[PDB]
């Protein structure tokens, strides 16, 4: 029943709780005279350990899928920056518009899972320095054009 | 700063991989600084020529 990444943590937890209850019913039907409920505690500990593993694997699968998807979506933009496409007057504004359009595209893609926002924010924060460098280049070029026109 | 990072002990087995991943994340910043430098250097050259 579990296909990773799951869209919500809640769906994964509900699937775990249902499967956990059925596993407890299987144990109750095949157990007797469990002194101090030792075997039942062992089963509960094993089920908790599996809940933690599957939640961690879901976080990893979601992170990896979102990281690959951001590389796919924003790889053209990164190459366009390297080629100097935004190194012109008003080029920062074009970069910001294109960045917003690509964020909108990333939101539309399905099966991102629980790390969708966190991975995107981590990615956007990693590109702030690139944004600022484009802004400084735009301002410097715009000032140079203004001086050329004044002269 | 890379030389400083290499000098620090107790980095463990992911030392190179984490550094390469970090340096690759800053390529865009490097390129933006380069474009800004070139644009400013050209503007200074035009100002001197004028």
């Amino acid at each position: 029943k579990v296909q990773l990444p799951t869209e919500s943590l809640q769906e994964l937890l509900d699937l775990h709780r249902d499967s956990e209850r059925e596993a407890i019913e299987v144990f109750i039907r095949s157990s007797f005279k469990d002194v101090d409920h030792l075997f039942q505690k062992e089963l509960a500990a094993q089920l908790e350990k599996k809940r933690d593993d599957f939640c961690k694997q879901n976080q990893e699968a979601s992170s990896d899928r979102c990281s690959g998807l951001l590389q796919v979506i924003f790889s053209p933009l990164e190459e366009e920056v390297k080629a100097g496409i935004y190194s012109k007057p008003g080029g920062y504004r074009l970069f910001v518009q294109k960045l917003q359009d690509l964020k909108k595209k990333y939101y539309e893609e399905p099966r991102k899972g629980i790390q969708a926002e966190e991975i995107l924010q981590t990615y956007l924060k990693s590109k702030e320095s690139m944004t600022d460098a484009i802004l400084q280049t735009d301002q410097t070029l715009t000032e140079k054009e203004k001086e050329i026109e004044v002269e």
